[PDB]
């Protein structure tokens, strides 16, 4: 174990770019030494390359636009960004890129599919400059083109490589062929010129015409990469097994260890925000980031250790839940087998066996360690509903729309992870003026007399105040044995209101009068009496509809910046602010959830596919008269 030799990485790309085949070839090359039909299912997979441990953190999720991604991004240290060489940086690659600096994560690029017709390194470079404002450094040059792509020039070390087959079984270092020498020389000088910006010493040699050392140049490019200022570009063909080992070399060379990235923050008991340094002999602090029901050992919990050491066969403490846990065994997942380990130290990742109450996002500490918390406990709201009848916001409930069960969540595509219904907004209903009404069920039904009679007062309560019920009955006017029945009825009717059928929310109900019959009264009669009363009260109380208003962040290139604002205002929005993020602009806005349906598509049609958005429930508000009348 040595912290400097760890490379915690994620591979990021468009859906067609080659993330999976680049991953699997990586696992191939890394596992040849010493060491059924599946798509690699393991949140973190460990492997070895030139005396370094590479932990590949997978981010499957789904549509990868979710806020779930930031956990994946906080658990890894660096990224390889994979471009498809025919296209340059792609609309989503532009968003995928936009996520990475949104999280201060050092990245290298991999210009993939260099074998495919259209493949052009230069189109990748120029578009990274123009669209992403990236400052790419040309680290490699291709030998041949498309179908003739056969070799790669390393312009840092001025070496070339040629590939005999497409199988990854024949690699040979070769001299830079003569017709690429001028270009190679020219791009070497450019790379020295970049490196000179990060090392005074190198600038001087550049001016004097002295060649710097491999070590210096690698260091200077490493500095700039980690400092987020440059992006070394590498190229190849994962499918035709060319460029992959040189990519792995670049992971070691330029990507950060856990010491190279600023440390994670924690909230202590006393409430302060403290930094936590990767010290293995410090107290234990770990974060769970995915749970898997694997067959062989049952519930697995994957963790990243930030400080201290997690030991097999000991007790830990879950600070997010306030609970003892027994770590029965610790495991690592390799490409073909699982390994039982005695411990897991700071800066490392693995899986734990035997945990019971630990969910993803939860903090684990040593038994006598400081009780710190790493991820804000915020528990979001249930704003969308889906009738899916043919705990992390896949909540399941049963109420109105008899014989239909619902899956409530938030974020159109974001709640859609379990998903035969269509997405509906969670409207509420309330009154705007106090009323005073009666409920009366006086009937001959079911072999006997039935009689219930309640009078209630109903007021609206400040927005968000909830429900209040008061019983102001005097001298058994309604017999005491029946009050629970009438409460029960009031509650039942408040589940479905008068305008559109949704729960009633911010009202105060006061039961103040009524009457009964000495033989004919019963619990059933007073239940219905109360239910009748509240229905009438909500109709008479000049009722209004409350919709949820979302907080929205849209990131868009400046040229479309006028067209998006136009569109947001057409969606009954209010434009709150606008602060830049790279050569992009982020527009914050309030907008109704009713107006955000299929927004991902309109934004991409008004933005040439390069803009994206995130969304959060903020508050309930009334619909204007127009929208209410129309909501029928
Ligand atoms: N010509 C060529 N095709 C490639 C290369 N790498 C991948 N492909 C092809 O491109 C397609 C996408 O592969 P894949 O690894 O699934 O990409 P992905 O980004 O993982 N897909 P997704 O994210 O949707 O699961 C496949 O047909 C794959 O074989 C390459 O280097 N050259
Ligand atoms: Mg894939």
């Amino acid at each position: 174990y040595d912290l400097k030799r760890l490379r915690n990485i994620g591979i990021a790309a468009h859906i067609d770019a080659g993330k999976t085949t680049t991953t699997e070839r990586i696992l191939y090359y890394t596992g040849r030494i010493h060491k059924r039909g599946i798509t690699i299912t393991a949140a973190v997979t460990t492997c070895f390359w030139k005396d370094h441990r590479i932990n590949i953190i997978d981010a499957p999720g789904h549509v990868d636009f979710t806020i779930e991604v930031e956990r994946s991004m906080r658990v890894l240290d660096g990224a390889i960004v994979v471009f498809d060489s025919s296209q340059g940086v792609e609309p989503q690659s532009e968003t995928v890129w936009r996520q990475a600096e949104k999280y201060k994560v050092p990245r290298i690029a991999f210009a993939n599919k260099m074998d495919k017709t259209g493949a052009d390194l230069w189109l990748v470079i120029r578009t990274m400059q123009e669209r992403l404002g990236a400052r790419p450094v040309v680290m490699q040059l291709p030998i041949g083109r498309e179908d003739t792509f056969s070799g790669i020039i390393d312009v840092l070390r001025m070496k070339a490589y040629t590939y005999g087959n497409d199988l990854g079984t024949d690699i040979r270092e070769i001299p830079i062929p003569e017709e690429y020498l001028d270009q190679a020389r020219e791009y070497h000088e450019k790379l020295v010129e970049v490196a000179a910006d990060f090392d005074e010493n190198i600038m001087l040699k550049y001016l004097e015409g002295e060649e710097p050392t491999e070590e210096e140049l690698v260091a200077a490019i490493r500095k700039g990469t980690i400092d987020l200022k440059i992006t070394p570009v590498f190229l190849g063909s994962a499918l035709k097994n060319k460029g992959v080992q040189l990519l792995l070399d670049a992971v070691v060379d330029y990507l950060p260890s856990p010491l190279d990235i600023p440390p994670i923050k924690g909230t202590t008991p006393e409430g302060e925000v403290v930094e936590i340094h990767p010290d293995p002999n410090g107290p234990l602090a770990a974060l769970a980031f995915k749970i898997m029901a694997d067959p062989y050992v049952g519930r697995l919990t994957f963790i990243r250790v930030y400080s201290g050491t997690l030991t097999s066969g000991s007790y830990v403490y879950n600070t997010t839940k306030g609970r003892k846990e027994r770590v029965a065994r610790l495991l690592r997942m390799h490409a073909n087998h699982r390994e039982e380990v005695e411990e897991l130290k700071a800066g490392d990742l693995g899986a734990v066996v035997g945990l019971k109450e630990t969910i993803t996002g939860d903090t684990l500490v040593g038994e006598d360690a400081p009780r710190v918390i790493l991820e804000s406990i915020e528990v979001p709201e249930p704003v969308i509903d889906v009738a899916i009848e043919p705990s992390p916001t896949f909540s399941v409930s049963t109420h109105p729309e008899t014989g239909s069960t619902i899956i409530s969540g938030m974020g159109e595509l974001s709640l859609e992870i379990i998903v035969v219904g269509k997405p509906q907004v969670a409207y509420r209903e309330t009154i705007t003026k106090p009323v005073d009404v009666e409920g009366k069920f006086i009937r001959q039904t079911g072999g006997r007399g039935q009689y219930g009679h309640v009078k209630i007062k109903v007021e609206p309560l400040p927005r968000g105040s909830g429900f209040e019920f008061v019983n102001a009955i005097v001298g058994g006017v309604i017999p005491k044995e029946y009050i629970p029945a009438v409460q029960k009825g009031i509650e039942e009717a408040m589940q479905s209101g008068p305008l559109i059928g949704f729960p009633v929310v911010d009202i105060k109900v006061t039961l103040y009068d009524g009457s009964y019959h000495e033989v004919d009264s019963s619990e059933m009669a007073f239940k219905i009496a109360g239910s009748m009363a509240i229905k009438e009260a909500v109709q008479k109380g000049d009722p209004v509809i409350l919709e949820p208003i979302m907080r929205v962040e849209v990131t868009t290139p400046e040229e479309y910046m006028g067209d998006v604002i136009g569109d947001l205002n057409a969606r009954r929005g209010q434009i709150l602010g606008m602060e830049p993020r790279g050569n992009a602009q982020v527009i914050r806005a309030f907008v109704p959830l009713a107006e955000m349906f299929g927004y991902a598509t309109d934004l991409r049609s008004k933005t040439q596919g390069r803009g994206s958005f995130v969304m959060f429930f903020d508050h309930y508000q009334e619909v204007p008269k127009q929208v209410q009348e129309k909501l029928i």
